[PDB]
């Protein structure tokens, strides 16, 4: 394993959620701690199962693994940490202001970028902490700062009064921050070099997987961060897609992902750790990591409940790589082919989905919408706009804003909130939907681009906000997390959407099984405790392109 040769102190990891970033953390953390250095596995996450895997309570203090020896195990809680800033920020401001200031203060002080900021002031804790360095000789985190974040902390200052003062706006959260701006220095610093941090990029053998890590790395590396690798990690064996038409097709997509890969990435020292068929719970699997029939209702009864309630939209949210734009496509063809009007308006122009029958059909209209020319546009829009009058450092914390990922989902919802109203009295499926901090951020920042109102969204006679999820444990925590933050902005998931599920798939293989009775336990606890209504789409070997192979996702041959 080339990403474990002569390590630094600090090894980090990153990439999209579910790919395995904890359990490659634990088990180079086991393996080190065998090589007779003392270790310190930081799981970034409360909800991780890291202390039931190593069979200790591991909390927010350091706890010694008895199984392993020479071995710590640190718990970090991110939540926790936004928590807190939000007590600490608000109960000040409850009462002394009027109920709509601390409604967007609290507003601006949640959601994703600020569990994303409190983490990293956690990484900044643990970085620079001469205890904490003079103890152990390999502090292996669990996830990575993403680059925002680590620009954000890395600018000059003044980011001190920037609560009370939305304007959809995520900068607020720096004002939580009660350290120096010397401490989050220092860890930058810190990380930022070769000798003490060596930032691991693990990704699944996808397309969409390896462009999202080939992003991360590009703007990684423009931080500072020079030496770098990556971990293919989700490699399905050759020899499982010997006799199966499910193995062969996922193999075959594999290989191929591999032989594509951005060329940005080429250079990294690249790894491949192979999926391992024993299910990866407790310490004896995580050991030698580095060396049926489902009867659920299909996106039938979906697509059925959506022509029922009719002149609507349907919004498909959920976390990047799950399979937003071919369900959406998927959706619009199945409405069209019933003779509903439809306007599909996927997001991903990199895919040509659903162009083979925009004319063919006289109802299925398309638009086409460029995540990044959006995002470009509204940066100078705002820039322009706000921020001229601000001085040398508040143009550079501008800008360092607005790249965080709500100013992308901002500028795509309102390049979709003129869809919506170009097209009226007809069904509207899309492909991303803001997540809940947007939504809020927006409706409390109301005073030529326009966002539909919040009221619009908020009724379930006139919206249905479809969440997709990967089948895994994860994945689906994630999902619930992106459902628990539409519920705060007053929006109710109509459904949930269990895309890509090997168990529906008839898995014939030994890997393939228990990967489907993996994903069988995620559905069933998804049907029970998230959704009221969900649908699982089989996974497909022939990948979806086009209405002849799309119509496949909506109609199965069960
Ligand atoms: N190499 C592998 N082989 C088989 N299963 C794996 C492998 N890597 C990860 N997994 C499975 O993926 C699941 C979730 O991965 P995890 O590391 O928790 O993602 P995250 O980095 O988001 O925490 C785990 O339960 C584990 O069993
Ligand atoms: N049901 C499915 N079966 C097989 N492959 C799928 C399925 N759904 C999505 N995919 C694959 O996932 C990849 C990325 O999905 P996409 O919808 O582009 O994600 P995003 O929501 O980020 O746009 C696509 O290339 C597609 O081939
Ligand atoms: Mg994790
Ligand atoms: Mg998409």
């Amino acid at each position: 394993m080339k990403f474990l040769q002569l390590p630094p102190r600090f090894m980090f990891f990153t990439g999209k959620g579910g790919v395995g970033k904890t359990s490659i953390a634990c088990a180079t953390s086991i393996q080190l701690a065998n090589a007779g250095k003392r270790v310190l596995l930081v799981s970034t996450d409360p909800a991780s199962n890291v202390g039931q895997v190593f069979g200790v309570d591991i909390g927010n203090r350091v706890t010694p693994i008895p199984a392993v020896p020479h071995l710590s195990a640190l718990e970090i809680d991110p939540e926790a940490a936004a928590s807190a800033y939000r007590e600490r920020l608000v109960g000040p401001v409850r009462g002394v202001l009027p109920d709509d200031v601390v409604k967007g203060i609290e507003e601006s002080l949640s959601g994703a970028c600020t569990t994303e900021i409190a983490a990293f002031d956690e990484f900044t804790a643990l970085l620079t902490n001469a205890v904490l360095t003079a103890d152990y000789q390999h502090i292996i985190f669990d996830t990575a700062p993403t680059g925002h974040t680590i620009r954000l902390l890395q600018l000059p200052g003044a980011w001190s009064g920037f609560l009370e003062a939305g304007d959809a706006s995520c900068l607020g959260p720096l004002a939580g921050l009660e350290k120096q701006r010397t401490q989050y220095k220092a860890a930058v610093e810190a990380l930022a070099d070769p000798l003490q941090t060596r930032l691991v990029l693990v990704a699944r053998a996808q397309q969409a997987t390896l462009r999202e890590v080939a992003r991360t790395h590009e703007e990684l590396a423009t931080i500072g961060i020079k030496q770098q690798h990556l971990v293919i990690n989700g490699i399905l064996p050759s020899a499982e897609a010997a006799n199966d038409p499910l193995a062969a097709a996922i193999h075959e997509r594999e290989q191929t992902a591999l032989k594509n890969i951005p060329a940005t990435l080429t250079s990294l020292p690249r790894d491949l750790v192979q999926l391992k068929p024993f299910n990866l719970v407790g310490l004896d699997a995580l050991r030698q990591l580095l060396t049926i029939e489902l009867d659920e209702p299909g996106m039938g009864d979906l697509v059925d409940g959506i022509e029922a309630d009719g002149h609507g939209l349907v919004m498909l949210m959920g976390k990047g790589g799950v399979g937003k734009t071919t369900l959406a496509a998927a959706i619009a063809v199945e409405l069209a082919h019933r003779g509903l009007p439809v306007h599909l308006t996927t997001s991903d122009p990199a895919a040509h989905l659903t162009d083979t029958l925009e004319a063919s059909l006289d109802n299925l209209t398309v638009s086409r919408i460029d995540p990044h020319a959006e995002t470009e546009r509204y940066r100078q829009h705002v820039l322009e706009t706000k921020g001229a009058q601000l001085d040398a450092e508040g143009r550079a914390l501008l800008e360092e804003d607005l790249h965080s990922p709500c100013t992308e989902e901002i500028a795509v919802f309102q390049a979709f909130s003129r869809i919506i109203r170009e097209a009226g009295k007809k069904f509207v499926v899309m492909d991303t939907a803001p997540t809940g901090h947007t939504l809020l951020l927006l409706d409390a920042t109301g005073a030529t681009h326009f966002t539909t109102p919040m009221m619009q969204l908020r009724d379930p006679n006139q919206t249905k906000v479809l969440v997709v999820t990967l089948a895994e444990t994860t994945p689906v925590l994630e999902a619930a997390k992106l459902q628990a933050d539409l519920r705060r902005a007053g929006i109710e998931p109509w459904a949930w959407i269990i895309n890509t599920s090997v168990a529906a798939a008839s898995a014939k293989s030994p890997l393939l099984r228990q990967r489907a009775a993996n994903e069988l336990r995620e559905i069933n606890a998804v049907a029970n405790h998230h959704a009221d209504r969900y649908a699982v789409v089989p996974l497909l070997k022939e990948e979806p392109i086009g209405a002849e192979r799309l119509r496949a996702l909506i109609h199965p041959q069960t």
